[PDB]
């Protein structure tokens, strides 16, 4: 626990002074060694060794004063819900309303003032406007403005001096939990302390050293110093707690040196004590640093109450008290509110404005005097307060009277941050190294067998293996975006410090992934090299690793700055894919520049990988004679020739040539001429410069972070326009007890437990945290998975049956709905599905109504769910599961987990009236309640009080004011219960983990041993003697429903779909118009088969959009509708299948008619006289494709759990597919090992057969360079010279049959000759289109058969 700088962290302070100055030395109130010393002076003393810089004037400290604040912002309409159809138009109605409003009045005139060292508390309910007041007091006031009347001023400067010369000093933190997860806590403070030495002005200690004890003595004053070695952590990842980590934030803003600081969520997700705990911390700081420090915060303790000077109580806007915090209360009785006695001030001052909480005074009621009701009222009574003429007495009086460390100092400390951050979470980095070297393995293996022999057989295997070199060399580099992203919202954050340039961080980013880069680039390219038996000197390999090292490095950069725009990777996968389509096709190999249209040359020539490329065949082919392979007159009657008579089959050839140089050969196929060798390396470290610097320009100033109005979404038609049935059985448990064996073996969580709820009764269940309050309520709902449990559970005396499940309500704590759907949708898709199908949809219709009018919730019953942040809140999200649990007619209970935690009082107190409602409609209630205040245990009927470990202590009805519970306790040897104390921290502190948490006997035994233990009992035992289909749906019509509402969720769903669509759209339409009818010459065919095969590379982007759809509606499902049983998992995998299958369909489609015809594959077909059933079968294959990224995608998300690991796997093995297609290397060079993997790959079948359907049956029309020129014997044409070896070799052409002189000759007469050696046939497209539909099922198959094992208990 931490206690607000005790005497405990004034001894530590001083022993790290200790330590700091004898490490040095290697007034007495100063002095850490000498007696006297003051760890408070001590501390202050570096508050004015940083601050008080002659060459920087900062202030000393700052207060704040502002009068007449009214802030006002842009009306908030209703924004309907973005369909995927009208999307379009609500994107050109955006465009036009942002190119050529109403505004509203947030926050009504304000006065108040906030000297340094004080802590002012704002109070208020939800849409009050504290976060607008926080915000405008801190300057940061953006997505509203200020009136012209506002008059704020910090102590002498105005916000527009801050916010030039001292912006840091004042700061706003919407959250203090944001962090870098994988940092430890001392890490995490001391990169700040070095980013915040006073440097140029101590003397005798290191810098370091400084730094060192500052962050030490930063940890010792807040409480931290346990947490020195423990990463930061997050909700995700293990560490600190909640509360260390918000007191991190509190400590490392203390060492950025602020002075007036503003906490708008401070104390969310923290029980009372570490909310006190946190309060506590701004305590600290502001005595010991004189920072002023505003909170707005939910549940006020009045522990924590205490501690705050002044308090400003809002209400719609509208000021009606600003004072000392121990005034308030006072002032609003003498208003005419009187506060129950049980009540804390601060839950008193935020429900005097909750017109159904306020207890208005009888007295001034007698005499007939006036009270304000209304906010308008409260704040006109205000204004004429006698309050208010002292707290504007004394703001007219205070009204009327960059960086500590350079730029590179900054980059150094954020470099030794991120390397940290690496070796902290090394197991990523190692991931990358090893994946990426074994790609390498796998795919070099590949290229072994074949560039032995080094004859001009391997020419094109050689342009392809340079071509996997410099695309993986280009892309290793990738995976540093999710780095960037990581660290981008701490980068937002220490930028509105004025703690370093944002260019600092960019530029440290840059550096710190060089080592993975090289470690990489070196790895990789050593294996690859070797493997693939490129040129053995090592100038050219040295060459070629220079070249990759710039490739990576310009592709990084190019890449960091396209991730720099967009916000979420999600919206950064569309141009990033893009982007990488674009330079992967152009960069020479998939298109030879010599074959690049007019219209797409350009592309071409800003490719940093064309140059690239370029300059890596330069380097492999230049200089080096490669031996023929084969001479294309051939056989036996060729025999006897001479020289200049026969050539070698390839493009650089010469007749009577032995070899071919290979700088004819690259001249020729590519036109790359050696003196271009050191131009791409230019050219690409220009890119890498130019590329680096717009980085670090983007990462300098694009960012912003505006405010939004709590905005209801209500679907376009609607934006056009704009009883309940009694459980029934009693329901009891017995000698209850469970254990698990997970945390230990046979580790009890509840003990003996045991109790009961009749109809129309409200029972909290109370606890400390712990104690198995959920754990009992998930064992008495049959909803446990693990353990074991004893004693009998009852429903009417007779053993819960195994339809129980569906007759409870379950109300979980964290709620989740789809959030597309809306809540009459939603609310309806529970009773639908819940209900018994004997019940007509009419009558279930009615219920809903019924259930959506008792809830009061009519006026948002058509609102899109959305997200915690737009759509509905806190309370109508808790509400709506209420609602969602109500509307399946539970014939016995329901169960409430937690229903107020994390709300505050007022909605807390409404959901506890809408229980009591619930309770007295009939309905029976065990709710578990934490933390609640007095009056809302008022409301309960009984209370069930344990202990950790589910001891129960006390089972009973409590009574009036809780009389009968504290009767109970108290006549047992408690210590009394104060008039004004909470009966449940009372009760908590008599026996429990609260602070003092000691008690003086185990009322475990206590309650064993009672009379109300036997009467419960007795009544137990006669409940005993009182006693004298898994779902509720059919399998069809579960599916059914899941799959419309699956269905409704894609619609809505505009982003996906449209992302999917777009991508889909360019993508192909680049592929069909850059082999734009790429004709049937030799290099003709080939590209056209890189075509097909670029087609394929779409797979990787279209399943990772996809993903993200399964995962959300698989949390939905086993979170919440699994349990509940309100469908099967074979609904569920169904409709995930069911609804994915027509939107690739329709993706295909749409491919197909832009790739299929650009490309020309249906003028071959034509020209063949196949031309509908080419196209149709062409048709097929491209719809297939679509739904097999599908099924792949659903296959891989299956059992992984997370989204990116699943893309990960899938990627990997498309990567795997992909590479042993056959295409980027023909099995028959492929190694005798791998040729399992050339058949089990679906896409040897898919490209094959795609590939005989484009361009098979037709002739063969090679370019005048693909033509071999050499000359006929003596006296004999080349008809007659060339006829016996065509009699052996079937297939080629010869220009002039009758030449005499020098004949032209076409190796292949049709493109089946060519495809043959591709191994690709027109006659095996059918069966082709077999076998990857057999895929295709294979793969939704083992996706659910997967989801079955990992998923499904
Ligand atoms: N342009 C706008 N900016 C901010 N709020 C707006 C705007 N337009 C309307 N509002 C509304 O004004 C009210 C101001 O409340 P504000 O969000 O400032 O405080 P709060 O919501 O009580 O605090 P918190 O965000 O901590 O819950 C909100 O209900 C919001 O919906
Ligand atoms: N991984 C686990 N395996 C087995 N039991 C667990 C595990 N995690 C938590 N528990 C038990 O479940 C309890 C958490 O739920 P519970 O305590 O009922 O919620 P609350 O703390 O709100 O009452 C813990 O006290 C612990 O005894």
């Amino acid at each position: 626990n931490y206690n607000g700088f005790d005497e405990h962290t004034e001894a530590r302070i001083q022993k790290l002074a200790r330590t700091l100055t004898a490490q040095s030395m290697q007034d007495p109130k100063l002095d850490p060694n000498s007696e006297n010393f003051s760890s408070a002076a001590w501390v202050k003393n570096m508050a004015h060794l940083s601050a008080a810089d002659p060459d920087f004037y900062k202030p000393y400290s700052l207060g704040c004063a502002w009068k007449n604040l009214s802030a006002s912002g842009a009306s908030a309409d209703v924004a309907y819900q973005s369909t995927v159809v009208n999307i379009p138009y609500k994107i050109l109605k955006s465009g036009l309303r942002k190119f050529q409003t109403n505004t509203f009045q947030i926050l009504k005139p304000m006065d108040g003032c906030l000297n340094p060292g004080e802590l002012l508390v704002v109070l208020g309910r939800p849409g009050s406007g504290c976060t607008t007041l926080l915000k405008s007091i801190s300057s940061n006031t953006h997505g509203f403005d200020l009136g012209a009347d506002t008059k704020i001023s910090y102590s002498g400067y105005s916000g527009d001096d801050i916010k030039k010369h001292f912006r840091g000093e004042v700061v706003y933190n919407a959250e203090a939990d944001v962090h870098l997860p994988h940092l430890t806590v001392f890490e995490t403070l001391v990169t700040v302390a070095r980013l915040k030495t006073p440097q140029n002005r101590i003397k005798g200690v290191d810098r370091e050293s400084y730094a060192n004890h500052l962050a030490e003595v930063a940890m010792a004053t807040y409480g931290l110093s346990h947490t020195r070695n423990t990463k930061v952590g997050n909700d995700i990842v293990r560490g600190v707690s909640g509360g260390e980590r918000k007191r991190v934030s509190i400590a490392e803003v203390s060492i950025c040196g602020s002075k007036f600081q503003c906490w708008d969520n401070a104390t969310r997700g923290l029980d009372s004590a570490t909310a006190l705990e946190f309060i506590r911390a701004l305590k600290t700081q502001a005595d010991i640093s004189n920072t002023s420090a505003t909170v707005a915060i939910y549940q006020c303790s009045q522990d924590a109450y205490d501690l705050f000077n002044k308090v400003c109580v809002l209400d719609d806007g509208y000021q009606i008290y600003y004072g000392p915090a121990d005034k308030a209360k006072k002032y609003f009785e003498d208003m005419g509110y009187v506060c129950p006695s049980r009540q804390t001030t601060a839950d008193f001052l935020t429900s005097v404005t909750s017109p159904s909480e306020r207890t208005l005074n009888k007295d001034m009621l007698k005499k007939g005097i006036h009270i304000p009701q209304t906010p308008k009222e409260m704040n006109d009574y205000w204004v004429k307060s006698p309050n208010y003429k002292e707290l504007m007495k004394e703001v007219d009086q205070r009204l009327l009277n960059p960086y500590t460390v350079s730029y590179m100092m900054q980059v150094k400390y954020l470099l030794i941050r991120n390397m940290w951050r690496l070796r902290n979470n090394i197991g990523f980095t190692l991931f990358m190294i090893l994946g990426n070297c074994s790609m390498a393995l796998i795919l070099g293996s590949m290229f072994f067998k074949i560039m032995k022999k080094g004859d001009t057989s391997t020419f094109y295997f050689r342009g392809s293996a340079m071509f996997f070199a410099i695309l993986f060399n280009a892309f290793s580099s990738l995976l540093e975006i999710f780095s960037l992203y990581e660290a981008r919202p701490i980068t937002e954050k220490h930028r509105t410090y004025s703690l370093y340039h944002p260019s600092a961080d960019a530029f440290a980013s840059v550096l710190s992934e060089i080592p993975s880069k090289l470690i990489i680039a070196v790895c990789f390219n050593i294996i690859f090299y070797f493997l693939v038996d490129f040129r053995r000197n090592g100038g050219v390999f040295f060459f070629y690793l220079l070249i990759n090292i710039v490739a990576v490095f310009s592709m990084s950069h190019l890449f960091r700055c396209v991730g720099s725009l967009t916000k979420t990777l999600s919206e950064a996968m569309v141009p990033a894919s893009m982007l990488l389509l674009a330079l992967s096709m152009y960069t020479g190999f998939a298109i030879p520049k010599k074959k690049i249209l007019r219209w797409s040359k350009w592309i071409w020539y800003i490719n940093p990988l064309a140059y690239l490329f370029e300059s890596l065949l330069i380097n492999e082919f230049h200089g080096i004679k490669f031996p023929c392979a084969e001479y294309v007159p051939r056989g036996p009657a060729y025999a006897n020739i001479s020289s200049t008579e026969s050539v070698c089959t390839v493009v650089g050839a010469v007749p009577g040539q032995d070899y071919v140089l290979g700088d004819d050969f690259i001249r020729g196929t590519y036109q790359y001429y050696h003196k271009d060798k050191w131009r791409g390396f230019g050219i690409g470290m220009a890119y890498v410069v130019f590329f680096f610097f717009v980085y670090l320009f983007l990462c300098e100033y694009n960012e912003g972070a505006k405010q939004k109005g709590e905005i209801l979404v209500f679907p376009r038609s609607i934006v056009k326009r704009m009883g309940l049935s009694k459980s029934e059985a009693i329901f009891h448990w017995r000698n209850l007890c469970y254990e698990v064996q997970i945390k230990a073996e046979t580790r009890r969580i509840l003990n003996n437990v045991d109790g009961w709820v009749k109809p129309g009764t409200l029972t909290a269940l109370m606890g400390a945290s712990g104690a198995g309050k959920t754990t009992l309520l998930d064992c008495l709902a049959e909803r446990v998975t693990m353990g074991v449990i004893t004693g009998d559970i009852l429903v009417n005396g007779i053993p819960r049956d195994k339809s129980f499940p569906r007759s409870i309500g379950y109300c979980q704590q964290q709620d989740l709905h789809l959030k597309t759907a809306t809540v009459r949708e939603s609310l309806r898709f529970s009773a639908y599905l819940r209900q018994p199908a004997e019940v007509s949809i009419e009558e279930k219709n009615r219920y809903v109504e019924e259930v959506i009018k008792i809830l009061e919730m009519e006026k948002y019953a058509d609102a899109v769910v959305g997200v915690a942040g737009e759509g509905l809140n806190v309370e109508q999200r808790k509400r709506l599961t209420i609602g969602v649990e109500l509307t399946a007619k539970p014939k016995l209970l329901v169960f409430l987990d937690e229903p107020t935690s994390g709300l505050d009082s007022q909605t807390a107190w409404s959901i506890c009236q809408l229980m009591k409602k619930l309770a007295n409609h009939g309905q029976a209630i065990l709710c578990t309640i934490h933390q609640p205040s007095a009056i809302l245990m008022q409301e309960f009927d009984r209370l069930l009080f344990m202990q950790r470990g589910g001891k129960t202590v006390y089972f009973g009805d409590l009574g009036e004011g809780c009389k009968t519970m504290i009767d109970y306790f108290e006549s047992h040897g408690a210590h009394k219960c104060p008039a004004d104390a909470n009966p449940a921290e009372w009760m908590l502190e008599v026996v429990g983990a609260a602070p003092g948490s000691h008690a003086n006997q185990d009322y475990y035994e206590v309650w064993r041993n009672s009379e109300e233990y036997r009467a419960v009992q007795s009544e137990l035992d006669w409940m005993e003697r009182e006693l004298p289909h898994e779902f509720s749906q059919s399998i069809i019509y579960q599916t059914k429903l899941v799959s419309i509402r699956l269905f409704q969720q894609y619609w809505r769903s505009p982003d996906y779909l449209w992302s999917k669509f777009i991508l889909t759209i360019f993508n192909q339409l680049f592929i069909g118009f850059t082999f734009f009818k790429a004709g049937t010459s030799l290099q003709g065919l080939q590209n056209q088969m890189l075509a097909v095969f670029m087609f394929t590379v779409i797979f990787n982007p279209i399943l990772q959009q996809y993903l993200p759809s399964f995962v959300q509606q698989r949390d939905l499902y086993e979170a919440r509708e699994r349990p509940s049983r309100t469908f099967s998992w074979i609904s569920f995998i169904f409709a995930q299948i069911f609804v994915e299958v027509p939107w690739n369909i329709l993706a295909g489609t749409i491919a197909y008619f832009i790739y299929y015809y650009p490309i020309g594959f249906y003028s071959n077909a034509s020209a063949a006289g196949q031309l509908h059933e080419r196209g149709a079968l062409f048709w097929l294959f491209s719809c297939a494709f679509y739904v097999y990224v599908g099924s792949m995608g659903l296959l891989v998300i299956s059992f992984n759990q997370v989204a990116e690991s699943a893309a990960n796997l899938a990627s990997l093995l498309f990567t795997m597919s992909l590479s042993f297609c056959g295409v980027m290397t023909t099995p028959s060079a492929m190694p005798r090992f791998w040729i399992f993997m050339y058949r089990v790959s679906p896409l040897t079948y898919f490209i094959q057969a795609l590939l005989a359907v484009g361009v098979a049956n037709v002739d063969v029309k090679c370019a005048d360079y693909e033509l071999l020129e050499f000359t006929p014997p003596s006296g004999m044409t080349c008809g007659q010279y060339m006829e016996p070896y065509l009699q052996l070799a079937k297939t080629g052409y010869l220009t002039d049959e009758n030449a005499t002189d020098t004949c032209s000759f076409c190796q292949i007469s049709t493109t089946n000759d060519y495809l043959a050696n591709v191994n690709s046939f027109y006659s095996e497209r059918w069966r082709n289109y077999g076998i990857f539909i057999c895929y295709i099922a294979f793969n939704y198959i083992a996706g659910v058969f997967f989801y079955w094992l990992a998923r499904v208990p």
